[PDB]
């Protein structure tokens, strides 16, 4: 009854011990760089984003590196959408952070040299430095841009009115550049896609009573790996270099979206549940079409940013694994 699924599960989690030592490791030198920023001028208003601020790895595999966002609350932000990228825009204001002004653009470069100066006396979205990659976001207390309308399509999963409940937080924008303007930033959505992890069941109690253990969170987890193992085995092949934990936990967003009843995530049902995040993001391969849960009309497998054939390579490879019991997952 799915053996193999639920060893890959232990496996993974007797390397996630030694962590709770080496996440204070990460946790001191957070407060640091996180204390003495408010030193300068600019950065006053950074913190820690998360709410619990627990540091979610992007690799489920390396238990070493960490992935933290820096959070700066700002005045009244308005945004410029930039060339039609329903992600990408230009920062203006309705302060300290004049300094990094270009003209009426927020410059994200400027932002980012200051901010990389600042540290360095202690692609684009961080710096690093165990490992830790730290990301800079502007906190926007307005509502979500327009291009967010139709996303987080879980009103059928979590209710509308988690919905609307979600809509009323802030949101965030990371300096990143799209060509390649230098001078755009991307929204954000971490702190909903965590709350949404953490609080993934049609009932409340989901994962609060061994009545109501469902294996949601187990399937992310086997997707996560599936796609780490193959990236790390083909490394020297550049088809995989693109893909990243993010296209996986988006695509088990839309899973979860296409299969709203707890039910359909019972834990006896590990083997179907993580073949059904198979199919699908399969699927999305095939087509070439992944958009993001929160910008459907951003396509994160679209031609722009990944080419095709890494995606028929990554096919082969899924297709590759799923017609041999996986056997990446043994030993
Ligand atoms: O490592 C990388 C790639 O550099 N990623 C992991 C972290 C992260 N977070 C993202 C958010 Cl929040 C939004 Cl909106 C979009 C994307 C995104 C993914 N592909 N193209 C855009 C991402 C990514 C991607
Ligand atoms: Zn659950």
């Amino acid at each position: 009854g799915a053996s193999k699924l639920r060893a890959v599960l232990e496996k993974l989690k007797l390397s996630r011990d030694d962590i709770s030592t080496a996440a204070g490791m990460v946790k001191g030198v957070v407060d640091h760089l996180l204390l003495r920023l408010k030193c300068d001028s600019a950065f006053r208003g950074v913190g820690l984003l998360n709410t619990g601020s627990y540091y979610e790895h992007v690799k489920i595999s390396a238990p070493n590196e960490f992935d933290v966002m820096f959070k700066l609350e700002v005045p009244r932000i308005q945004l410029e959408e930039y060339s039609n990228t329903r992600a990408y825009y230009f920062v203006k204001f309705k302060n300290p952070l004049s300094q990094f002004l270009e003209g009426e653009i927020l410059s994200a470069s400027k932002m980012l040299s200051k901010f990389r100066k600042i540290i360095k006396e202690e692609g684009s979205p961080a710096v690093t430095l165990i490992s830790v990659d730290i990301t800079l976001a502007l906190e926007s207390k307005s509502s979500w841009p327009a291009s967010t309308q139709e996303g987080l399509r879980i009103q059928n999963w979590l209710s509308a009115k988690v919905r609307k409940q979600l809509r009323l937080k802030p949101f965030y924008l990371v300096p990143k550049h799209a060509g390649f303007q230098e001078e755009t930033w991307r929204l954000s959505f971490s702190h909903i896609e965590k709350e949404i992890l953490n609080n993934h069941g049609k009932s409340k109690t989901c994962c609060e009573n061994k009545e109501e253990k469902c294996c949601r969170k187990d399937c992310l987890k086997l997707m996560k790996y599936l796609l780490e193992q193959l990236k790390e085995r083909f490394k020297d092949e550049e088809h995989l270099d693109k893909f990243s934990s993010y296209h996986v936990k988006t695509a088990f967003f839309h899973v979860c979206t296409q299969n709203p009843q707890d039910s359909q995530w019972d834990r006896k049902d590990l083997g179907l549940c993580f073949d059904n995040c198979v199919t699908y993001f399969l699927q999305c391969l095939r087509t070439e079409k992944l958009e993001n849960y929160f910008i459907p009309e951003f396509n994160l497998f679209s031609s722009n940013l990944i080419d095709k054939r890494s995606k028929e390579f990554l096919t082969k490879q899924i297709e590759y694994e799923r017609n041999n019991e996986f056997p990446v997952f043994d030993e």
